[PDB]
């Protein structure tokens, strides 16, 4: 048995793994990453923790009745052990017979999901790798992040800018005087990344600090990153900043302070939105007290900020959880509208920025080459890649086969699936309205799961295969989404455990018996396919002028690591300010689009050709709003959405085993709520019980419970039946942003909260189902 160390990656960073007899028993930070994420413990963890799935399972039901089983005790846990030659067989059976019978279009394969990061070790590629040999699939456009934003920006700026490099944290430590965070908690987001994390926010929030520079942090909540700068805090009620940016809009215009050849210069469509703003078109001007109003927010506050930001070098940064919801296009268009008013876009530390929460976005990026992986057949972000719909229609489409739907000026049909393979994914977390979901996912006649731990998802599948962690194979990953530090090794730590196989090898014995072996394998093995990843990095580094070492000198070092030349002096959008006419954007007329001709064009009653406060479908204090408080329902900060929820890290947030549930003081005892109760939380949609942990952090009337909770219904077979664990999408609704984008609405929601005096429960969510063991 092995004793020794061994350095490897994940999403949460680069760390050097203690291997003892043969287990690993501590993940130690790299020495060189700035600010290491404390959910390391959990990652450990997760490789050894109670719910890892050890051998490959089929439903009893399936296994006796196939497409005539009774589809609704899915999830009940009545599950048979099966050999991995039974398992495979059949798995390659209901490929085929679906492909045969329905067509390419019968096969979801969109399988939206986190995954690990591995250029060969990519699950949903190789899962698409796969379903290409079979005949084909259907697939998902967008993702659940930035569904609106990413597709309104391409109509407002030229691009889809939330997933690019912004004006670099330097520039902004030597000239910004004003930094807004505008629904983003960077101290909170920025522990994991897509590839490798380098924690590059970190020392660039240090120096911001260091400097004095002012920070403004308009959320709901009182996070860490108010905390970290002691900074000035504005509470909005959710779902009102874009009432709050009109009004600020407003005060501009009424005080004549707005920049003029800003907008003359770089914008277009100005005047078609000044009446809207002026109240010309409705009787209802969008000044500073209308907006207090709506939001909450004091006008005079409202005031005093629009003419800070206009007198002082202000940076934007805002987040992404105000476009997670009903008209989310409207929320960054109209930041951008502010952002041009204030005329400093494309200034060193001035402007806007979308990804500064993000996967160390504003790093600078070093000269060296990108790495590339395995593909499903065939350059932007990996995920973007009737045969698509947009991810968050998934249900929509189960309900309706055949029935049209509008996207970004396009009409489809939605396709009739009657199988999905899930592989790196927790639908059954991540999508919204699970009382839905569930009875939706009845159309399907087979339904198959890789996981290495016991999901919801992998619960209620049909089919369920143990695949292995990241920590049980070899790998090689680029360091850094925007940063390109390096590139590292992901070296294999431990045996696979039990009888986990590497999704690689699972999809390889599948395409085997549909008779495309050589096809999926290309006849290279684990260690070939990452040599010739990394030998093609190199020959494309030797041509830039990059140095790199042979693949074997590279292993042993286990990292290289790239120079920086000019990466940390860029500043977004600057080359536009300098000349226009010579480098425009690509939109239609060139520059920046406030009233849009191409959306008008469109006629969404939902989506308007320019920034439009509308209502949406529930909101905290609206007019016959029903429920009385709105969930903020955002990113957890001690998992990664559902990652590591059955892992040890549990026992530092759980309350009385439930998932914790933020509330203000004042809210709690309206309610006879003390601190530590266990409260049930429930709407029209659904049911669930959190434990509550009472805190002014939260405004009142908001309260906080994070996604990712591991939905633990009480029966399966009953109808809107209550969740024991605390999974907040068993009360969000599942609706489009609008027919632009068609994202979805994950935050916006509201609900009514009671102390729990029903009978005593039992957490069954974080063993093994019986049969599993
Ligand atoms: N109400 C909501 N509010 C929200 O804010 C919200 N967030 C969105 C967003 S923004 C996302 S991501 O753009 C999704 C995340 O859902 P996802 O299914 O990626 O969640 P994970 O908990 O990371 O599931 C990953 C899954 O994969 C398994 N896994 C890891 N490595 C491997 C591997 O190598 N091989 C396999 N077969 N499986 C692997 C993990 O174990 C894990 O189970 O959430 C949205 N929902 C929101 N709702
Ligand atoms: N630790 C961690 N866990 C994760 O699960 C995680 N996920 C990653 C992913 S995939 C992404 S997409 C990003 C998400 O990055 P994103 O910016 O979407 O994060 P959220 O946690 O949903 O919301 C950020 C802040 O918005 C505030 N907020 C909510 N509603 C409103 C509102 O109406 N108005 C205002 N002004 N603020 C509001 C919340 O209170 C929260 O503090 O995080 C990434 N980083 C992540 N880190
Ligand atoms: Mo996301």
């Amino acid at each position: 048995l092995a004793n020794g160390t061994v350095m490897s990656g994940s999403h949460w960073g680069v760390f050097t793994a203690t291997v003892e007899n043969g287990r690993a028993t501590a993940f130690t930070p790299w020495e060189k990453d700035p600010h290491p994420s404390p959910m390391l413990a959990g990652v450990l963890d997760s490789i050894y923790s109670p719910t890892r799935i050890k051998y490959p399972m089929v439903r009893r039901e399936f296994l006796e009745k196939g497409v005539n089983a009774d589809r609704s005790t899915r999830g009940n846990g009545d599950f048979v052990r099966v050999s991995w030659d039974q398992a495979l067989d059949l798995v390659a059976a209901e490929v085929k017979r679906v492909e045969e019978t329905y067509g390419p279009s019968g096969v979801f394969g969109g399988s939206y999901g986190w995954k690990s990061p591995g250029r060969l070790h990519n699950c949903t590629t190789l899962l698409r790798r796969m379903l290409t040999l079979a005949g084909g699939y259907v697939n998902g456009a967008g993702d659940y992040s930035t569904g609106a934003a990413q597709v309104i920006m391409p109509h407002v700026v030229g691009t889809l800018e939330v997933y690019e490099q912004q004006t670099a944290w330097p520039v902004l430590a030597e000239n910004t005087e004003v930094m807004v965070f505008w629904a983003a908690d960077p101290i909170k987001t920025s522990q994991i990344g897509w590839v490798i994390p380098e924690h590059g926010a970190y020392p660039g929030l240090e120096a911001l600090k260091a400097k004095g520079t002012k920070v403004i942090v308009i959320d709901p909540v009182r996070t860490k990153t108010v905390e970290f700068f002691g900074a000035e805090h504005i509470t909005p009620k959710p779902q009102t900043d874009v009432a709050i940016m009109l009004g600020m809009a407003h005060t501009l215009v009424a005080e004549d302070l707005y920049d003029k050849d800003f907008i003359a210069n770089y914008t277009s469509g100005f005047d078609k939105f000044l009446p809207y703003l002026d109240g010309e078109t409705d009787s209802t001007p969008k000044t500073a007290e209308w907006a207090e109003g709506i939001s909450g927010v004091p006008a005079e506050t409202i005031k005093e900020l629009a003419r800070l930001f206009e007198s002082k070098r202000t940076m934007l940064a805002a987040g992404w959880s105000m476009q997670r919801m009903h008209h989310g296009e409207q929320a960054h268009w109209m930041l951008v509208t502010l952002a041009s008013m204030l005329g400093q876009i494309g200034l060193p530390g001035g402007g806007f920025g979308l990804s500064y929460h993000y996967s160390g976005g504003g790093t600078p990026s070093t000269s060296g080459p990108a790495l590339a992986g395995i593909t499903d057949g065939g350059k932007g972000p990996e995920w973007l890649a009737a045969s698509v719909i947009p991810v968050a229609r998934v249900v929509d489409m189960l309900e309706n086969p055949g029935a049209e739907f509008d996207f970004n000026g396009t009409r489809s049909k939605f396709p009739d699936v009657k199988m999905a393979y899930w592989v790196g994914g927790n639908p059954f977390v991540h999508h919204q309205d699970r009382n839905r979901m569930v009875k939706a996912w009845e159309k399907l006649e087979t339904f198959v799961v890789h996981d290495f731990q016991w999901t919801p998802t992998a619960r209620h599948a049909d089919i369920v295969l143990p695949a292995t962690t990241s920590y049980e194979r070899n790998d090689i990953e680029t360091i850094g989404d925007y940063s390109n530090t390096g590139i590292l090794a992901m070296k294999k730590i431990v045996e696979p455990l039990y009888e986990a196989r590497s999704d690689y090898d699972i999809f390889a014995a599948v395409a085997e018996r549909l008779g495309k072996g050589a096809e999926f394998t290309e006849g290279k093995d684990e260690m070939g396919w990452i040599k010739s990843f990394y030998d093609d990095a190199a020959k494309q580094g030797k041509a830039a002028g990059v140095q790199m070492p042979a693949f074997d000198a590279f292993w042993a070092e286990g990292i290289v690591e790239f120079p920086v030349t000019d990466g940390a002096d860029f500043v977004r959008y600057a080359s536009f300010r300098e000349d226009p006419l010579l480098n425009p954007l690509g939109t239609p007329t060139g520059l920046i689009e406030i009233y849009s001709k191409n959306i008008e064009k469109m006629g969404y009653d939902d989506c308007p050709a320019h920034p439009t406060w509308m209502e949406p479908l529930e909101r905290l204090d609206g007019p016959g709003a029903k429920y009385p408080l709105h969930i903020a329902a955002s990113h957890p900060f001690n998992r990664l959405h559902s990652q590591l929820n059955g892992t040890v890290l549990r026992e530092g947030y759980a309350v009385q085993g439930h998932e914790p549930c933020l509330m203000h003081p004042d809210d709690a005892a309206a309610r006879g709520i003390a601190d530590g109760d266990v409260v049930r939380v429930h709407n029209d949609r659904g049911q669930i019980l959190t434990g509550v942990k009472v805190t002014d952090a939260v405004m009142k009337g908001v309260i906080q419970i994070y996604e990712g909770g591991w939905y633990d219904p009480s029966d399966v077979t009953e109808p809107g039946t209550l969740d024991k664990y605390g999974d907040v999408n068993v009360l969000s609704a599942d609706i489009g942003t609008s027919k632009l984008a068609q994202g979805n609405c994950g935050q916006t929601v509201l609900a009514e909260v009671e102390k729990y005096t029903g009978p005593a429960v039992t957490l069954t969510g974080f063993v093994a189902p019986k049969a599993a063991e």
